């Protein structure tokens, strides 16, 4: 879950 969120930085 992290990855997919971290993703609009
Ligand atoms: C949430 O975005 C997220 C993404 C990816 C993963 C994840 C966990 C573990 C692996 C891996 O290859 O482990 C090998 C032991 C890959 N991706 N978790 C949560
Ligand atoms: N919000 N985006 C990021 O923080 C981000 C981190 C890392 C990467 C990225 C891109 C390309 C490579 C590579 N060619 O190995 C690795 N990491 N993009 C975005
Ligand atoms: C620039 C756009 C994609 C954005 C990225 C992160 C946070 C807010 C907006
Ligand atoms: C440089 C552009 C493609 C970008 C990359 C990652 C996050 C936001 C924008």
């Amino acid at each position: 879950l992290a990855a997919a969120l971290a993703q609009a930085l």
